[PDB]
Order: structure tokens, then sequence, then C-alpha cells
């Protein structure tokens, strides 16, 4: 859903309310989507989470999956924190 | 590039799987790489579901193809 080209703010709207609606996931911020190659798109975030809620391992489990099954993102790197910075 | 007597070997590796005929390997002009195999298997070493997510693997971490149509069957066709 961010299409081929430079991501538009109200894709990455989108992609921020969908990282924001996995269960035990209560913030995010210092999100970075850019395109090194065609097609191929990269991604970092900050992950704020519940650990009463969610296992960290677990939320990474279903944030990769997300991201390649939805938006095809091979490489990504993802911060997970029980308090934002 | 792809090796595909490698890639064969490597099919042939899996634990479980006794044959592979009909494999098609090929490339779209933008990179992407598909395949097509049919893939013979022994039920009593391992289960259909499994295997498929074995083989899954093996073509999307080491050759990076998310295009891929597996057919998985208990005795070789005539
Ligand atoms: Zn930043
Ligand atoms: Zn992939
Ligand atoms: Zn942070
Ligand atoms: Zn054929
Ligand atoms: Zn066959």
């Amino acid at each position: 859903p961010l299409g081929s080209g430079v991501p538009k703010e109200i894709q990455l709207a989108e992609l921020r309310e969908a990282l924001l609606g996995i269960p035990g996931v209560t913030g995010l911020h210092d999100l970075h989507v850019w395109s090194i190659t065609s097609g191929k798109i990269s991604l970092t975030s900050h992950l704020v989470y519940d650990p009463a809620l969610v296992d960290a391992e677990a939320l990474l489990g279903t944030v990769k999956a997300l991201l390649h099954d939805r938006y095809e993102i091979e490489h990504s790197t993802l911060q997970l924190e029980t308090s934002a910075c």
C-alpha cells in the first residue's frame, strides 16, 4: 500500500495506524521508510509495547509478518521498549 | 545467477523428499525469480504441510523467491 516511488506521508499515516493497531503496541516514534533500489523498501522504527499484554519476541514476529506480507518489506529494524525515549 | 544443479541437490537434500521433476525456474526483467516443481515425498517420514513450510523457507531465505508453486505427491507422475 506504499506503492512504487517515494512513499507519501498519508501512506505512512496508514502504516502508523497498522502498527499502532497491533495488540500490545502502545506507542510509535522515529519511523524511517526509504527505497535503496527500485522496488525494495526498508523500515526502521521504535515500538512502545505493554509487557503485561505481549511478549517482545512474539510482538517482533507479528510486526515482521505484517511488514513482509502486507507492505513487501524484507529489510526492517525495530527497537521494542516498555517506555518511550 | 542460480545454479539449477545445486538447487536440485538442495531440494533433494531436505529430509522426507524422495524425488523431484518438472522443475521450472524463470526471471521477469524486474529481477524477481519464480519457481514451480513437483516434489515426491515419503508420508511416513514427513507431513505435507510441514515439508511445504520447509521448502518455502529454503526458496525464500536462500534464493529470494516470493512466487512459487510446489506439487507435493507420494508417488512420481508417469
Ligand atoms: Zn530517526
Ligand atoms: Zn520475502
Ligand atoms: Zn524510542
Ligand atoms: Zn514442465
Ligand atoms: Zn509429478
